[PDB]
């Protein structure tokens, strides 16, 4: 009921002692109870990734409580403050890395530009675009943003067709932002013609530009209406 | 049993008390109860998100109970009045959004004359066409909805391909469809040929009205049918 | 053991009462039983989905039992008699109806002369083929059809792309046979070339009670393999 | 522990007798426990699918036991004597079943010449390559079989579009393939041109041949590799 | 709590004796518990493939211990030491093998020269592309590899048609990423143009050195970006 909090958090392991009492790891503490039930509850809570929040006089560990909050508390990842401070992943293939550098510059100076600071964009380094989907899966599921965005430029080398990779990417942007419940703004482009020509890099090196700038407009808009929707 | 009920909902959260008396949060009261066998079964209804009934003389917070009642009553997201009085969620993608507006119109004109206002829209907007899907989803898991509607002008700007997008959103869309078992329709067109001039600008603008009211059409009668077909 | 069976069918729920007794819906009667291992059973076997079958001779709304079979009875859905008397689910689009029509009625008097009556099919109709999918799924969760019939004409319209509509339709179709382990017989059409002239009319108009025949034939086949190779 | 073996084998069900007593039916025999803990292990046995193996000196149904191995004994399906001796079973479609029949025919006569009659192959008929995924998995989730090969003949007619069932057939097998962890080679071919003509009629009735041949050789392979791989 | 580790490792099996004790094996030995509540717990455990470690003086087969440690230690399949000594599987399909030796020499002695021998190559063999996403899945699901890289020549015969095979492999190969956590790079080529002539061998089988290289490069990236974002 009415106690001081000591931790709080995901149960990170539940273990069991040798005077048959039920040991659980939560937070930075290490604690002890000695109801056979709440053993059963605590496992339950680890098996199903229920949190649960213990509080007690003795913030130590191996300390022994018998009051254990089940209320929601995060459920395991989770991060963020207030509603217009949060952070978002930026994730840049290194193929043309001369193009993408732009719409990653325009990005960043219009977000700062808007926000005035109060978002944070990290920048994440793949080999190709093929790399995009697992790594904004990994960086999804550990919370800590409140989107991502991938920017890739695919072209047609002239050698060998270039479609399916595209069509695999795209659907598993889609595929991951859909399993995560984490937006994922697509910023990978695949040109009608692009020969390399100096006439053609020129072109693709300013419009990214604006590609970034519209990719920032369109991640802040996205964000600020999933908060409202989530009342 | 025979007892005046207080509250019916889904378990909010299990609690454990310290005299081994189980805290269970169902709807807007927290109750206990002392029955050991209790406390498991609505760990298990809590875990496999079960709604349980509980019927008491206490109505109120901390306030004990024995019988309790595990009939479905929603498991719980879930809404709707009657047969004929619902609502409808149109999401709009702000690309070419004089165009999408005309669907918008048309579509709730057309639900306000055949229904009479039985029938309420909401309107979301969203970025991109492809920010869509997870909206769909999002809003899909909150019940309160029996069927969805999506928006978009998806049209070959000359200088990028634009079928993944399409083909990404269409998969994804009949993908939350089926993920949900709430209907969504599609209103995302891509023309074969848009040159922004101004001879294409009027007939798709006014063709979308068409569109708009086809859908309102397809949107009843497919909620009809479901309903028809739950007996 | 040896007793006459009262109620037969999954567990509607699972109720705890004030006697520390366990009170089990079976059927269209409610029991309670006293043994506290049979409550975790049957607590599991609801979560799993694992049908029960519970003989007493107080085959009445509250009495009780101790016995408790929990051999395989159906898991929940599930219906048909003998092997060539099945009923058979037809889904048809209003796009084009007096095509599709013909399609129909083809399959119907087709399986009519060939069956002699023992296959029922039913008839159920939705706006447009993007709504079949769901449709399917929603019927084959409930048992009561051996296959599944959809019948659509999906064309080109000269304005928008339809090929996004059909390739979703045509793989929400294979998930949901996928999904379901129910076979899904598929009569959605893509003629290459349909400009709504009479000569174009009058072919289609022809061809469908072929399409429909050999579906018939098809779906016939289909159910009588599957149920070979079932043992 | 040191008790020879009676039954072994997948828990068909777990059922509770009046007597506390747990019986269990594994293999052709059922048998009944006193243990409670039993009770509980025996019940998530059945519910996660884990096979246990009953040993006790009355072999018989309703005979008593108390020890119970919970060793790794195939978890229900399973099936394969020595690694050189398994059964591969053959789907093919029966539209041009004339050029399918040669591919058949190739596949048999190849394998009895390579394994010396080790491997068998079993024949099942399907009305269409869009019912060869389900009859695959159904196939594949009996265990019985190592290997599993889909032969079709997918051509353009010249009314309809035919690449939707082709795309939606291939992604299937591989869906399939993946969830079953079952091999499933691909005979479902698409020809450029095919005119029913007399000269396209000879040249893919005599390729067909060439092409059972290699699928037989891929067959024998992939399953020798993966029997390698899995140590 | 402080005891010498003996086995460390996933559960096997969790087996009940005469004597009402828990028997479990852990690792290459097996040990039995006299606690009833460590019998649920290890029987969660294993059934969420949650790993335990059992410290005790009695490192023998059949010793009882009573302190269990169930902290993470793998959860079953794992292996790595360090950050820069680690494993690759190299998967190439056995189809114009003389082109795709020429990409896994490249890979290879890359490889060698940029770690100097810390990273080992394992190299598998496969019919064809198609069987390369299930032998991927098998190796990934078994810990003991950082990446594994595809290498197939999915060309255009002239005679059937080959997008569908090389769409499956890509869409198969992207999901297996998904689902395992574990980076897979492709290296399966599809040229426009292949039409066996001399001219077009000799092209290719230089090609497919660079492309080799490539491949090594965006390994020993993504593994290191992995390592370092995992924290």
């Amino acid at each position: 009921m009415h106690t001081p909090d000591c931790v709080t958090g995901k149960v990170e392991y539940t273990k069991y002692n040798d005077d048959d009492t039920f040991t659980v790891k939560v937070g930075d503490k290490e604690l002890f109870t000695n109801r056979w039930n709440l053993q059963s509850l605590l496992l339950s809570a680890q098996i199903t990734g229920m949190t649960v929040t213990i509080k007690t006089n003795a913030c130590h560990n191996g300390g022994g409580f018998s009051e254990v909050i089940f209320r929601g508390s995060g459920s395991g990842s989770g991060s963020g403050s207030l509603k217009t401070s949060f952070k978002i992943a930026f994730i840049q293939a290194r193929w043309h890395a001369d193009i993408v550098d732009e719409a990653r510059k325009s990005f960043v100076a219009e977000l700062a530009a808007k926000t005035g600071g109060s978002v944070e964009v990290e920048i994440f380094d793949v080999p190709g675009a093929y790399e995009i989907p697992l790594h904004a899966k990994t960086l999804a599921r550990t919370g800590r943003y409140a989107a991502i965005v991938g920017a890739a430029f695919v072209i047609d080398g002239g050698i060998y067709r270039h479609d399916f990779v595209a069509t695999a990417v795209i659907n598993g942007m889609m595929q991951v932002q859909l399993e995560t419940e984490v937006p994922v703004l697509s910023v990978v482009l695949t040109p009608h013609h692009f020969h390399e020509s100096k006439e053609h890099h020129d072109f693709f090196h300013a419009h990214f530009k604006v590609k970034g700038v519209e990719a920032a407009h369109a991640a802040l808009q996205i964000v600020s209406e999933r908060s409202r929707i989530a009342a």
